[PDB]
């Protein structure tokens, strides 16, 4: 399917067992949600953007559901004002840009 | 055009003369710009990022060619490490995401 770019891009998808909406990203390098416990181990990161940088848990690894298909990655956790879909998941579900 | 994700989506835009690298950003409702000098008035602008809030300027009705095609509307002028197309602009040449 076309998703149309008049209104954010937002998806549900499904992470950790809990179902949230978040924004497909193509400007986003990486995924990024609202802080939450993941499994596993983790290591502290800054990442920045257009506010400055705020510190994350980078979980890699990490299964997520995304417009139902199923998909695996690196996911950066902390205080995000909205999730964010980032490109490495957005390139396994075969996503692309078109005009 | 079709743009696939696996790098970052950077196309070349020409605006006020000079052509510059800029990142195509469905994230994004609004278009930013480093700092450059363009023409007529400007009005105050507060924008939100992962890091928080800026002051920028917001200029209206500016022309931008991206990948060739015109497009005419609000760009906004601050601190950014890139300049961001957001889906204002996107909107104007057609811009879909598609999987
Ligand atoms: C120039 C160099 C430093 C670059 N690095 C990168 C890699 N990096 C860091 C990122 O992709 N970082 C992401 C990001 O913020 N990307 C950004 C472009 C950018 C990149 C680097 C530095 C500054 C801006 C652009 C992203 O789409 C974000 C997503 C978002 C939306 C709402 C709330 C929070 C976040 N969009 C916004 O910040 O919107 C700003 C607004 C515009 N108009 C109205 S609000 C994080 C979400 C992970 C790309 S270019």
């Amino acid at each position: 399917p076309q998703i149309t770019l008049w209104q954010r891009p937002i998806v549900t998808i499904k992470v950790g067992g809990q179902l949230k909406e978040a924004l497909l990203d193509t400007g986003a390098d990486d995924t990024v949600l609202e802080d939450m416990e993941l499994p596993g181990r983790w290591k502290p990161r800054m990442i920045g953007g257009i506010g400055g940088f705020v510190k994350v848990r980078q979980y890699d690894q990490i299964p997520i559901e995304i417009c139902g298909h199923k998909v695996i990655g690196t996911v950066l956790v902390g205080p995000t004002p909205t999730n964010i879909i980032g490109r490495n998941l957005m390139t396994q579900l075969g996503f692309t840009l078109n005009f």
